[PDB]
């Protein structure tokens, strides 16, 4: 392996033209984003057989410092006329492939840094603003991309993903875990009713890799789309477990976009342990964090 | 100093009673919480000069375990019949001292674990859940109680304030910081429109304690209101610093709230660096994050 | 309350004047710091009267600019002929109520950034490196200093403390917690040998202000030497609570640094629960870690 | 893909069988491992096509629930009779295969949860502790391990590495970053002394598997002694770039251990911006921390 890049590249952008015209779903009010503030960072990380004596030799002849390289990334932020995070990364493959003829290879994560509304009163009426947002630590979107130079000089987009990650929800109610294993290493005991809380991060990918950079709005993807899609699916479903949940979630998203060809989770299980089952003339409980250990679950969905 | 306790009690309760019948704001639709998934994060400190032996001389006697607290905690989260964490903490309180009556002091902080309601869809209708709901690393709610056992055996609340901490809020335009002193330390530019970024830890007190608790609704003052009158003033605001802003947000709280004594303010600067200041046909710039040093402001002001 | 400051303000300096000729204790092998490199991580916290408009009116006036503040401290790090981080504060406190007449008191915090020494070969022999170093993510030593001016014009330090932060220790056997309240709400079992594990932070004052700032280094009290006491009580010690421990390493610090007037502890409990507690041929045993909630304790020992 | 498993199992052996018998190096005084406490931390994925059904249909019958895979982690710690975390990967891997005969495929991964020696005043005499043990939070050792059930169910490793992670270095002088590429996105400055900070993963592979169980201990490769090879090169090297350094490192790593096959390095650039680069009647200088963008860099040395 032969690599080097930056990581950790914040860059926030002001008025990035916005993206309209996003075909609406039935489990989601998202139509576009306003994008008057647009939030990214940005790893970067390139290859290439001719920064050998780099390393080697500790030659820089052929070293883009990896600060030019943030540089880059900020310079290219202003620049960029497109719409979405995914057609971000592909402006900005091609444009330092286009830059530096020795490297090969270059693969780009993005990830959102997610801003939401507030709200101010004006002469008695309150309405959103358009100035003030709150920085979000909760979910965000992800893009992934990996471009290479050809032997023919061609640039070829290799891989690329979309994501939501961060996503963190609980159902109270509605959920089960029975009929597993029990053996000398099983203490568990069966759950008819269980409060499952999951976090959740999804990827998914396009057949045909142009439909991810919005410049055909209509086929365009959005996260905040298979956030309430992932809700909407674990409110309906009587869930068996984790694993049967999100592949039902995947379905649902591959019914709702027949662009995709594929859903990628990953989940992990941070369910509560209950310390008290029964409070007098009521239906509530309570429940405490348990100790660190985690379940996971890792599993694709093709269209 | 002499006092010991149990922090990180989480302790989650679903269909607490509802918070209903608060006064509502112009600068906020808040009227009351559903409590279907109530969470609190608990410390309790306990003292007194009967505690001296368990440090002198290793006698355990009058040791309360702190496991017990916790279970202490838990259980009085199963029976509480209240509608606020405020309330929550009073009875805590009042109950722990009543049991144990070596203890002559107890210090309770309480942090709301905050969910967020998420959409689901039945018969093409999409609607709140009443069973998914998404948990929040965002701004949360807190309460403060310190109660002492007095020579006559009467128990009193010494010390009650509220808050609302980690609303981390940016303003892109309609922002100041011009006419600071200028001499050998200063390297600073003026700025005549900044893109001010802060963090907000905001805590009040009531006049009169029990108007804490939320028995009367009406008298309540809930954090999420106080959340609404910060992003409306921030809105509102030609800012001139920090110092400026918050005192504006305070006098409003004052203003909206007569119950209420006194606000406090902990706010910390993460403005942005600028990298791009002018793009070609546009008003947007770029900005990126800054080296790790942050200003703070802390202020109180008084009804 | 009304004051403003900058925090993380991060400085390194290489080549500090060396601390030696410090008084030796039995228990520590301390004998002074090489100060090749020297971090600290300070806050400044500035309160004065004058500063009111600078809140109630946007009047910057008289406001240093909490990025002066930081160059401030980088700068006197710069010039500091010192030994000490007591020293240092004391340093930046004086020289700066000094520079800003407006100004009526002044708070100071600094950490510690600690490194350790690594070894390389070289001309036949592995020895120090006098050039790397790596860099602790462990205890450190802190120190905190607040300094007002007078009416009269005149400077005095207000509050001087000294202190070691993050130290976690973890004693396999010779610990006991038993003979505490068993009621209604006990469930935990007494235990007659636990691998009592404790997070430390001691804070020292000492009779005099001037024995902090290492001008004459043999009544200096060196977070080392404290660090050093605590790991040799707690193994002396068959502990019977941490309340027990933390009053017999404080008695050990007065007994052995005469010239502190107290010492106070916070301490946490973060004892592994048990998995397994016989191994076959072995006296070894299987721990995990516990749910999150900890217990603590506050506790001051006065000469 | 899909799989399923546990994370964050932390697990606390006390008296593990002593390592001894190693294999010395010039840069290391490693001579072997007590094993008074030893922690690892273990996160298991398994998978085979027979999980199918447990995500596409709600079916458990063939799930081993996560927590019993914690269970089994935890108990075979208990009786684990070697000397490495390699070796117990290995011992938990077959014995789940064996006991899970529906299960295809078991990747484990073990971080060290490593401590640190304190010393004690007994008996008249300072001496290392055997019962007072420091946690640190600094580098730590690694392991992998995969293993596959064939069709004849015989068993099979399919990936074994080993590694140190968290290994932070600074190195004050003796280190230029001069020669790079110098255009229209450049605004670094040539540096012919920098005190390059560099954080450091660094991971192994043996040529024969069985090397790194401990069995036969003279051909077991210590991180231990890995970190003292990394320092030492450090020392030694004007260093021209960090891939030059890390480059060196590896050769070195090769050099002294002819049964590796190959080392990988993730490093980081964490290089502290400068603020005084003179300072009256000394050598030294004042640093701060940079902004968040960091530079990394990804090589593979092998034989
Ligand atoms: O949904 C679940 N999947 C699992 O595999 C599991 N294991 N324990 N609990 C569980 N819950
Ligand atoms: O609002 C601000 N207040 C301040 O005190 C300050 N100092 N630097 N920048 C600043 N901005
Ligand atoms: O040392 C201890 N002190 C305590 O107060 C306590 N409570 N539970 N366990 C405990 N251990
Ligand atoms: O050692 C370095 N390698 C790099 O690639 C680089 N880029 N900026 N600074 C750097 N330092
Ligand atoms: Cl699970
Ligand atoms: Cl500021
Ligand atoms: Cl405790
Ligand atoms: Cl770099
Ligand atoms: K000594
Ligand atoms: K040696």
């Amino acid at each position: 392996v032969m690599y080097y890049g930056k990581g950790d590249v914040f860059a926030y952008r002001t008025y990035l033209k916005p993206l309209t015209g996003v075909r609406t779903i039935p489990e989601s009010p998202f139509s576009g984003r306003d994008h008057i503030l647009f939030g990214v960072n940005v790893k970067i990380s390139v290859g290439g057989t001719k920064l050998l004596t780099s390393f080697t030799k500790g030659d820089n002849s052929l070293v883009v410092a990896t600060d030019s390289m943030k540089n880059f990334i900020q310079k290219h932020l202003a620049s960029y006329t497109g719409t979405t995070i995914e057609g971000f990364l592909e402006y900005v493959a091609t444009s330092f492939l286009k830059k530096y003829s020795h490297i090969e290879k270059i693969s780009l994560i993005g990830e959102e840094i997610p801003f939401e509304t507030t709200f101010a009163v004006k002469n008695g009426n309150r309405a959103a603003s358009e100035l003030v947002f709150k920085k979000s630590r909760n979910e965000y979107a992800t893009a992934y991309l990996n471009m290479v130079r050809n032997e023919d000089n061609t640039l070829n987009i290799t891989e690329q993903q979309s994501g939501l990650a961060g996503l963190q929800l609980i159902k109270v109610s509605g959920n089960s875990f029975v009929g597993f294993i029990r053996d000398e290493y099983t203490t568990l005991p069966e759950d008819s009713n269980r409060p499952l809380f999951v976090y959740l991060n999804i990827k998914w990918k396009y057949k045909n890799t142009e439909d991810s950079f919005g410049t055909n709005p209509e086929n365009y993807v959005a996260a905040e789309q298979i956030r309430d899609i992932a809700t909407s699916v674990f409110h309906e479903t009587e869930t068996l477990s984790i694993q049967h949940l999100i592949y039902l979630i995947g379905r649902r998203i591959l019914e709702r976009f027949p662009q995709l060809q594929e859903v990628y989770f990953e989940s992990q299980n941070h369910t509560w342990d209950k310390i008290v089952e029964e409070i007098p003339e009521s239906e509530g409980k309570v429940y405490t964090e348990p100790r660190p250990p985690y379940g996971f679950q890792c599993f694709t969905v093709t269209q």
